């Protein structure tokens, strides 16, 4: 069916938090996005609450007209929050307290029991889990074995390719990994580093269910405003599939 | 004459730097702003290059169609940069390496010789100096004594007033300080924390020459886009004087 | 000095409640307005929770960037809710469960004790109280005697005049009542029934502090969108003072 | 040819009637919709004239540039009005005087004679009849037998689905029902509860002739303006079919 | 009192009647105009019904949110229609069945009895009457003597001026004539031939109450759309008064 | 080959000529149209010069960026004008001095010699000739026999259809007639009476080369502006072909 | 009355001529400017037809809705063209065949007879003459003596000011010159080098009748579009006078 | 697969250089385009630095977000500049100092040695080389033999065709040349003379990788603004492939 767009509004809070003011408010960015092409909203509640905060999640949970996709690290604090919050989607990601952003898929194959616990735990609460991982068969077989219904392939390496050949190489690895994951019964998403200029190649991949894009959109938004930024990204996505 | 607007684009870089990507690029934000009501562009080259970087200043110096107002801490590194860069305006501000943002006027009365050196030094290079200070007579007499041709009153306390009375109190102190400074031959600017809802009271103050606003504009921009954000702030300013 | 605009978003909620869906959400309408010329947001908590709900007030209170003006009846339930909510402003209004929409002004001259307590009570909680009253000297004197900081003159009869002469009649009545109110040291607002075609005459009255407008704005909004609706109204208001 | 959009403007009037003012006028909204993607305009003349009025239907009938689709209960009052008004389309729904909105499908199977004479009478007047019903084979077979050329499948349950699973089930139920209705020679529409986020899966169903949508469009319009609200909906609809 | 704008939509019907179609419909044009700066809608029912028809007048009378200004010739047909329609305003003009447009200027001084009975009759029906005349003090004194509360100075000669000097002369003529009219207690309007480039000089005349403009606006409209055309005219009008 | 759009700006002049002014100028309308989706500009020089004049034709011939399609009657006057103007295209139509608009359909089969000499003459001047005819295979066979490279099926009956059935019948008629025409080597255009709501069915006909639309577009234009009106039509046309 | 804006569209043509294509057409730009704040259109027919052509002047003369202001050198070629073209205004400038742009003012004082006969000849043709000169009392006195009704002060040096001090000096020089010219009965315009950032101080000068601006407006238009470019300039101009 | 758009901003600079001011600045034009549908920016460094300057290339290289396509002559100066600049793409073009704008295609078949070296040289520097050539098999074979990755077919003759037949002639010639080029393993682009009215036929050619367009876009831009100019072109291109 229709490829979907998950808009990550973390960086609205990044701008807010830089100053300690109330604006810009993620809650406003969520309404705009949801009416301009976003099929869902994503927020990464970082342990260090760098950008998205507890009030953000709490108020958003009440105001989203679509659904929340809560991104989080695998810890007891977070699992308890997710269970209490009951987001529709949950994407487990690797975290370091002071990293710039995310860059290593989640190491599922290496923490199989931790993840297995997380997946069972969140599902019991009625949350659909997605594991943020690398276009790596080892990590994918592990996500499947562990029970997760969704995986989201890290498109970072593709987005940072330094040459056209290097980019084609990564693209191919993502497409193969997508087909591979699907053959194991997993639904697959993608995201991170996706921009207005490299999104179509990823959107074209058939197995892709939803693309989670954040930074590039907010980066376009300061110039053109969120509404147009979201609608334009969505248009590019639908074009890639037609 | 006409009240002027200095748009601070630091937070365009804040968003860029959060990810290490090239966008959003301050250079684009500068063209947009300069064509939507900004009479000048301001950038704060922080020692820790948190947001605005050396390439930013170097490229902006070549692309600004109006003029640069370089905000900086008083150090030999910065003075050498300013002298080499030759910005049209220079605003000396107090810096701590890891502060959220600025909150203490510059302590001129306490470093009279340092400032006296800075002012003479920059002026020799053909730079018009402004000292970012508090609506404090002691600091103002000091700025005058030291030679600076401009001062910029810190409107932070006013912007963070917690009650209507507390706000009226601060407003009054800023207006009195503005009149006081002018009586000593200083031209006076204002800025920091200025928003769409508290700018008119400051713009109304006759002695005000230019208002330097940043965060609130970028904060509005993510929603409506820079162009409208800048034009709207400028309109509110001109309305306050008519 | 500068005439302020208070936008009442009640009817965003009537549209929502007509169905029991979540949209259109008052919370979104607030951000749009505050960014299009509104200086404060107004919401009337009806006894029958006809439109604005407790939920709305609870979230609005945390999402507004300007300040809340809570219109309500003088009942123990509401006073308790107001004291608890701590809105910046509170406007006391007459209210019948099955009324179409506020009949006229509060009877202050006839319930000096009840009102005296309501005021003091709210004032103790840090709320600036406005008594919605008719352009009647007896009521104004009463309001002043009771200790309210503000009054809001009812513009309903003016908006309902069936002839140019009847309208002019009401106009002068409001204009005199306003000068009178001010002479007793009361700040004075006005509202109810103001439209894009009759606001300027009211806006031109010097003594007016803030105009509270809702229905006509939402009515323009379903055609043009809330943003231009709010901006147009504000524009018209400022021209009248010009 | 292409999927048609019937825009129900009932809620423009609920906004009007909430106050008794003349605005917003349904007549205006009609021109905007017809020029923004509406192929027809829909109005439900309720027993209690809650929103649309005899006045509205009387003027719309003379101003609509496309065609009127009159929704109404099967009562002598409505049939008489229908026969006299001669709208292009008439949609027969079940109605309780004080319901929030239409609840379910018309009970056709269990009221064959009532409906058989209703369709016949309206047809003698040259009106094309559509019976609003549940995605129910029994109700569908009956609709055909009583001679109606159109049926409109209630999409309400699909819209209210509490879980993705429930939703997919309702979807399948509607698609199967639509195929069955068509096999019987019926032309089929769908509507009630359709939004910007659930409209595509319904539009994708091949048998669908025209979709009738109201509340969701009006709820978007208060933010966005009716023009864009309608165009965005028509856009999503054609995309779904492409 | 702000200068008012009366928008004549006759030429919307000129376009419609040129083909026999039902569009463009003057009824839609009226809603757009009243919401873009028009304080009133003007229509000239012509004997030959070349543009505005009885239908238009009958529907507009029910859809106008502001008020109707019916332009007509002084004949039995028209007077009976006006009394039955009961427009807020009515402007009597010279009419010749085969004319391009109004030649300009009622001969009031040469027909005091006819014009006296017309005004009385229209005023008995509660219609404020405007006598369309030339910038001639004889016609003006006559207008006052016959009982009309309004007159509208014909701006056609000013508009068709062939030299800067002739224009200046007509401008000075309209101005002095307007001051004279006001001294007689007459409210003075103006119109016919006004354009985006010659309206300011007329708007600057203090005594002017309302300007009635039509063709120029419709001619701008086919290019830029009715909304911006009305708005632009009103904007130039208000600027001239400041 | 994409379906092309020929925009007839006759009615821009209808509005101009109604007053004698110089605006709105067909010349400006042509630039807007050619840049908003029009692949060619069409003008019908009428014997009574009711709208387009010799001036228009003479200036348009020098300002058109695409190409002119001159609609005219088959008379000596016109043929001489066309040969002198040398329009890229020329469409011959039935003409009666006092007609509302083109009645529809050249009698080619009843005047083979006249039409044969006309085509030759225009083709000698290098003008590609289009014979405006009815969806009649006799007229079509004749058109081919006389030597015309183009014909334009008259869509007026389809447009004025009074019932869904009559419309369908005319649609099927235009379609089969177009297939027949193409089999004779004729390029087939269509136009007259097409609107935003009936253009798709005609655009979907594969054999169609260019559609010539005028009035509907000008009627939309007075409301929304020429640009969006042309664009909207072209958009619906291309969607129909997909 | 109000400050007038003459928009010079020469550089629309430099873009055209750089390629020999027909676009962009000056004729189109003229309609856009005249409807966006231009009170007149200016063209400089250069000796080398670098941008504007005889063709342009010939068509503009027939399409301009306002008036043409022909800029040209004082040569037999240009005077003859001027006399024949009959533009409303003619501005006499100094010109070298291969200059980048006009360098300074016309040498009037030192060529009295040449200019005296030029003004006389153009005046016999009914053209209003303006002599482009430096803010020079000698050149100004001479301009008056040779009979020119207008002078246009070169704002070039003010525009090129290398320092704020230099700029203020030039400003003062122009304002004083303007006052002097007026005392001599001359009407005075100004232009060349005016931008969005230096236009206000010039517009503020009371004696200024019309400002002629070109390059700056066209430079903004390639980014922004001509419409907004012209409207923004007219906006800044009226603000300066208010 | 997905046709790419390369926007040539040369003529932004011609407009700038016509005066020697800093605006319009190519650097601003780049950001706008890259964000409106351009996939890469093209600039031609002329020997005479007619428009694009070394400054432009130096900054552009650091500000572009997509990638540079440097068009240049095959000279030691340019090769040195290219190797030093390291543009993503480089297109070799024939160039005469006083030419109006690139005459035709490079002569590769006649200078196989020179080109062989240029290619290898640039390739060693990491640049993908495109040989701008005529749709001539001899040249294509040559280009393939020499080792260039790409060729860019000259669309000038196609754009200049004076008859529909001549245009069609050129079309097929380009289409065959493209299939031919591809069969030799060459990637193929096209450009020069493409406009909004002739791009689709070229865009529809399967083998096309990227179309490089400049002048027509800047020409549309002075009217509508660069953003809509770029977007429109891209939109048209994508529809042709659709
Ligand atoms: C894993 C990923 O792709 C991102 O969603 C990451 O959570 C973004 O973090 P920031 O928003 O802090 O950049
Ligand atoms: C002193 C002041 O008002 C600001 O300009 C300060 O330099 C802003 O720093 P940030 O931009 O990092 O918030
Ligand atoms: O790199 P971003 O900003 O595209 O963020 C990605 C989404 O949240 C996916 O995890
Ligand atoms: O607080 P801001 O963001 O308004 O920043 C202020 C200006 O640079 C003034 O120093
Ligand atoms: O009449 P309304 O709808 O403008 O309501 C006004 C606000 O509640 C202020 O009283
Ligand atoms: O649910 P609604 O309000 O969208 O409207 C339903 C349509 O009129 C269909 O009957
Ligand atoms: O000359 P018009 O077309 O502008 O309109 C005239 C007004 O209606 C005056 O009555
Ligand atoms: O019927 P119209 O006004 O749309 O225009 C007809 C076209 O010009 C066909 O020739
Ligand atoms: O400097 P310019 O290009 O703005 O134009 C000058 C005006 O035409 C005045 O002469
Ligand atoms: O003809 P242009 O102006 O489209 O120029 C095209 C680019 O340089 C590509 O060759």
């Amino acid at each position: 069916a229709e490829l979907l767009l998950g808009v990550n509004i973390d960086h609205i809070a990044t701008l807010r938090n830089a100053r300690g003011t109330a604006y810009p408010d993620p809650v406003q960015a969520a309404f705009i996005a949801e009416q301009a092409g976003a099929d869902g909203i994503t927020v990464h509640l970082r342990e260090d609450r760098r950008h998205i905060t507890d009030r953000d999640v709490r108020i958003l949970r009440q105001t989203l007209d679509t659904r929340m996709n809560l991104e989080m690290a695998v810890t007891e604090e977070m699992l308890a929050i997710a269970v209490e919050t009951k987001p529709h989607f949950c994407c487990l990601v690797p975290e370091k307290r002071q990293e710039v952003t995310t860059e290593g898929g989640l190491d599922v194959a290496g923490q199989r029991d931790k993840m297995r616990d997380a997946c069972k735990r969140l599902a019991d609460a009625g949350i659909q889990v997605s594991l943020f991982i690398d276009a790596d068969e080892e990590q994918i077989k592990a996500a499947a074995e562990v029970g997760a219904p969704f995986i989201e392939i890290h498109t970072g390496c593709y987005a940072d390719a330094k040459t056209d050949a290097e980019q084609a190489q990564e693209l191919a690895r993502i497409a193969k990994a997508a087909t591979f994951a699907a053959s194991l019964g997993l639904k697959v998403n993608a995201g991170h580093g996706l921009t207005y200029h490299n999104v179509k190649a990823i959107a074209a991949i058939p197995e892709m269910h939803e693309l989670n894009i954040g930074h590039a959109i907010i980066g376009r938004a300061v110039m053109t405003g969120l509404k147009d930024a979201v609608a334009e990204m969505k248009r590019l996505m639908l074009e890639a599939r037609g």
